[PDB]
């Protein structure tokens, strides 16, 4: 029976237990690994809007995302001396609305993961060979130890290991937004008070926030470039980069960089987006941003998380676990969804920094108030299936 189908998921992120979730609920039992140690605490803030609010109600985590919900009271557009040029109430100011909210990644991981505490789960532990066949994906792992499961769906980032062994380069594309973001913590030297400020130029973006550590701030970095690093993963190489890129920025960026070297939780990354004609190959399937990540200048990663995982689970419930009608299922009644988000990750990274103009109260205000309608018509842009 769906029961006894062994499903082997890869990553405890948002996609991974959501997927785990479903699957358990719709009747089946996977198992979940984790490269990783234990869910890293806290780190970058995700939006729950449009479709996965009510998905995230379904699982009845509605309320305890709330609970340990951003809380941001107030955002501020500043010019380089420091003139508040327009504000907005926070929920607002991060383009959100109605049920819609925010939360830091590892609250939510928390949450994901005491909904399916029933669910095995095995940290520090890795994938480093798949091979399948029509019967079966055979697993090896770090120690060399071998299991068989019937499907594989793995959740293992943007950066998936497992895409790299199953698909080729021709089953893939890495799209480049043309742009870096970078993020750390410092100490709150401005004494910020559940507020963000954000500054920027022509192709820079700089923010600064503090929420729920009173003595702590956010800083965050974004900027176009079509510069390449000799190595994108030289932690030294990035902070040089940064450094050098935003070196007459102005503004708080001098006392925010002079704070970098002693951040302990450095982030820099090109912005990217995943782009697949098919998500699944014969009993392995990727999902979320593994399979389909929108970038960050989307705001729809974890939407698109939580939607992925309901219909994949989904589709195998209506299939009674006939993997190739459900992962073909999976690729048509998701794809057109995935590719609206991505899109409006796409308009963002060409059209949110004014090339020629600088800007001011009615531009920030008037570009807002846009964001804010698009972004609730893309996020609500599926019909979701109901297999209940
Ligand atoms: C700076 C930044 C800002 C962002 N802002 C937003 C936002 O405002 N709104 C929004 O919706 N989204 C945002 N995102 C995107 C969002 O974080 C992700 O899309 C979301 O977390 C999807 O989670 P996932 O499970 O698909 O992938 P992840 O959450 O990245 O899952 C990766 C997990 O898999 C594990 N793993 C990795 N490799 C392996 C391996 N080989 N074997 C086993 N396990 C492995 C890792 O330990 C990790 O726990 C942002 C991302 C960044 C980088």
């Amino acid at each position: 029976m769906t029961k006894h189908i062994k499903i082997l998921v890869i990553g405890v992120g948002v996609a991974g237990p959501a997927v785990a979730y479903w699957l358990k609920r719709f009747g089946f039992s996977p198992v979940l690994i984790e490269k990783s140690a234990a869910v890293r605490k806290g780190g970058q803030a995700l939006d729950i809007r449009g479709i996965a609010t009510h998905i995230a109600k379904e699982m009845g985590i509605y309320d305890q995302i709330c609970n340990m919900r951003t809380q941001i009271k107030c955002g501020r557009y500043v010019d380089v001396k420091g003139n508040v040029l327009h504000e907005e109430q926070g929920e607002t100011f991060g383009f959100r609305q109605d049920d819609e909210v925010e939360i830091l990644r590892g609250d939510l991981v928390e949450i994901l993961m005491k909904a399916i505490a029933d669910i095995p789960c095995e940290f520090k532990q890795s994938v480093i060979k798949i091979e399948q066949n029509e019967d079966s994906v055979t697993v090896t792992y770090k120690d060399g130890r071998v299991e068989n499961y019937d499907l594989v769906i793995a959740a293992d980032g943007i950066h998936s290991a497992t895409r790299g062994m199953v698909f080729s380069k021709n089953e893939y594309q890495l799209i480049n937004l043309g742009s870096y973001v970078s993020a750390f913590t410092i100490p709150n030297y401005l004494g910020l008070d559940h507020m963000e400020l954000l500054c920027e130029s022509n192709h820079k973006l700089v923010t600064l926030q503090s929420d729920s550590q009173a003595d702590k701030a956010m800083a965050g970095f974004m900027f176009r470039s079509k510069h390449v690093l000799e190595d994108i993963r030289d932690e030294q190489e990035q902070k040089h980069f940064l450094h050098a890129s935003f070196q007459n920025f102005g503004w708080e960026t001098q006392n925010i960089l002079n704070r970098m070297p002693e951040s302990d939780d450095f982030y820099f990354d090109a912005i990217t987006q995943i782009k697949m004609k098919s998500w699944t190959k014969g009993r392995i399937a990727l999902i979320g941003d593994a399979a389909y990540c929108p970038s960050p200048l989307s705001g729809q990663g974890n939407n698109l998380a939580f939607v992925g995982a309901y219909i994949l689970a989904g589709e195998l419930k209506k299939a009674d676990g006939d993997y190739i009608q459900a992962f073909t299922r999976y690729n048509e009644l998701l794809h057109p969804f995935v590719e609206a988000n991505q899109q409006f990750g796409v308009w963002v990274s060409e059209s949110f920094l004014l090339k020629d103009d600088e800007v001011s109260k009615e531009i920030a205000e008037a570009r807002s108030n846009k964001i804010l309608a698009m972004i609730k018509s893309v996020s609500n842009s599926i019909n979701l299936p109901q297999y209940e």
